[PDB]
Formats: C-alpha cells, structure tokens, sequence
C-alpha cells in the first residue's frame, strides 16, 4: 500500500 493518494492503481 502507498501512502499517497493513489492514483490510477486505486488500490
């Protein structure tokens, strides 16, 4: 999991 807000992937 990536901290930032992530984009695209969206999880």
């Amino acid at each position: 999991y990536r901290q930032s807000e992530a984009t695209s992937s969206f999880g």
